[PDB]
């Protein structure tokens, strides 16, 4: 016990998740720049949960009050992260809304492009987050949320995801998503590609989103 | 949680547990043989605590009563097995007695062994079990005590340890320990050297030892 150093539990996706991931890992598709979309949505739903909650009970919010998103390239490690302070994940969050669960979207979406629907429609079925496989071979999710500890979420779309618990986790309240780029997806390590990226979505989002220069 | 395939959890040594790994898994010795004699006399050692047990209440031997130890090696896999059908080991007996605690024995080995002392002298400072990495660079120990669940305790030495633990785990009372055997060790996989080394220490032990030939 006091030599606890942490812990990483593994769990299978749900049948039809799993079967989505597989579909869009492997998938051809020429627009795929749609995936950061779909995580600065996130990132601003997130937000809207803590502001709204902060707006009847202003300590919820810490000591991180300003509401934000980063978009934070990493050329040495080729890696694009997401990054929100808002309402964060707790443990049942992460293993219920990111696998487990699936809802009937999923199953329809995959039938929606079995016959010729378009793959930018995947929000719409309630399946974004998933859109990150389009470009990315393993995505990790660490989320904090005021009401748990820090976990992280991680999966390179083999069947199964882990959750990571460390006894001193980070303490910041909300969610970095993280992508390791496939070989061919270099150009979203780009700050040029990834600023007319963010700007041809920050037009629908109420708050700020900082692309961070290396 | 019915998505759930298993969790590994990580500690660290306790830190004259670990300079003893580093020791011995790093030094010339010229009679290494002498683990296998340790790994027997454990095997043994927990068959007499279940025994005795048994002889006060029968039914603890469920329905594996005919107490034995064997040794199995792997070519392929370039592995030594030594696995009894004795008391096994609790979760807490795994991260107790397999690194965490560490009575004055382990430094004192150490002292021995500065001062010209006797790698054989192991046994007789309370670290046997550490006498494997002589000539192993991993060691896995599957355990099942009739109190607890199955786990595995696994180990390179390189300053911490792991807990396995499966849903559907084994169920078979015993400790099975295996050596992933060094480069220079592979000796330990032929059936000759072992039959003459069972043998070797054979006369001193009550409980009959089969060597498993491929
Ligand atoms: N940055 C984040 N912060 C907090 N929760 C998140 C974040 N990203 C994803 N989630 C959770 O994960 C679930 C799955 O996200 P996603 O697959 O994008 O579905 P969605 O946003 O609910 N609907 P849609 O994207 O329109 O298909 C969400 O409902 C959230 O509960
Ligand atoms: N095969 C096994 N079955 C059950 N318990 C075991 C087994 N092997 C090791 N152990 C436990 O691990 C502890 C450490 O073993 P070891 O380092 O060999 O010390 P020891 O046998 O107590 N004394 P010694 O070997 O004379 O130095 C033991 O006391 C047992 O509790
Ligand atoms: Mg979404
Ligand atoms: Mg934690
Ligand atoms: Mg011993
Ligand atoms: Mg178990």
């Amino acid at each position: 016990n006091l030599y606890f150093q942490g812990m990483t539990e593994t769990f299978a996706f749900q049948a039809e998740i799993n079967q989505l991931m597989s579909l869009i890992i492997n998938t051809f598709y020429s627009n795929k720049e749609i995936f950061l979309r779909e995580l600065i949505s996130n990132a601003s739903d997130a937000c809207d949960k803590i502001r709204y909650q902060s707006l009847t009970d202003p300590s919820v919010l810490g000591e991180s009050p300003r509401l934000c998103i980063r978009v934070v390239p990493d050329k040495e490690n080729k890696t694009l992260t997401v990054e929100d302070n808002g309402i964060g994940m707790t443990k049942a969050d992460l293993v219920n809304n990111l696998g487990t669960i699936a809802r009937s979207g999923t199953k329809a979406f995959m039938e929606a492009l079995e016959a010729g629907g378009d793959m930018s429609m995947i929000g719409q079925f309630g399946v974004g987050f998933y859109s990150a496989y389009l470009v990315a071979d393993r995505v990790t999710v660490t989320s904090k949320n005021n009401s748990d500890e820090s976990y992280v979420w991680e999966s390179s779309a083999g069947g199964t995801f882990t959750i990571t618990s460390t006894p001193e986790s980070d303490m910041k309240r909300g969610t970095r998503i993280t992508l390791h780029l496939k070989e061919d997806q270099m150009e979203y390590l780009e700050p040029r590609r990834l600023k007319e990226l963010i700007k041809k979505h920050s037009e629908f989002i109420g708050y700020d989103i900082e692309l961070m220069v290396e």
